[PDB]
């Protein structure tokens, strides 16, 4: 298991246009589009990121390619910001994963959010910073996402990810 295929399994794969659990124009592996509630907008950008008139529907391998260059993106925004790249110097390999998890469904900004649960992570209070993680918007909104990548984060394995 790696954060590729943990990412397979939380975002799934949908190769024409579709919205996500808060409404927003997605195509994917959970490449947001736009927040905009235009579908022409969302088709309009779907197509500046292919580079080809597609009409809402793409290719295997395109969505694989847009995958790819998000999770490159997720790293890079984790190494840039102040506030994450301390705490991904800290973990383990796995729990890393759980934070490049959370960056790539939430954005640099709303992870960096997450001040108290990133200091206990920090210092490895595992179990006090899964309690705090779950008292969140994310965890209320996405139960069973929050539910596996809380799960990692306090194991250190892939356990929540097997069985999938
Ligand atoms: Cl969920």
């Amino acid at each position: 298991m790696n954060i590729f295929e943990m990412l397979r399994i939380d975002e799934g794969l949908r190769l024409k246009i579709y919205k996500d659990t808060e409404g927003y124009y997605t195509i994917g592996i959970g490449h947001l589009l736009t927040k905009s509630p235009s579908l022409n907008a969302a088709k309009s950008e779907l197509d500046k990121a292919i580079g080809r008139n597609t009409n809402g529907v793409i290719t295997k391998d395109e969505a694989e390619k847009l995958f790819n260059q998000d999770v490159d993106a997720a790293v890079r925004g984790i190494l840039r910001n102040a506030k994450l790249k301390p705490v991904y110097d800290s973990l383990d390999a796995v729990r890393r994963a759980a934070l490049i998890n959370m960056v790539f469904q939430m954005g640099e900004t709303g992870v960096a959010g997450f001040t108290n649960s990133l200091r206990m992570l920090q210092q490895k209070r595992w179990d006090e910073a899964a309690v705090n993680l779950a008292k969140s918007r994310w965890y209320n909104q996405t139960p069973n996402r929050a539910k596996r990548v809380i799960t990692t984060f306090r194991t250190g394995t892939w356990d929540a990810y097997k069985n999938l």
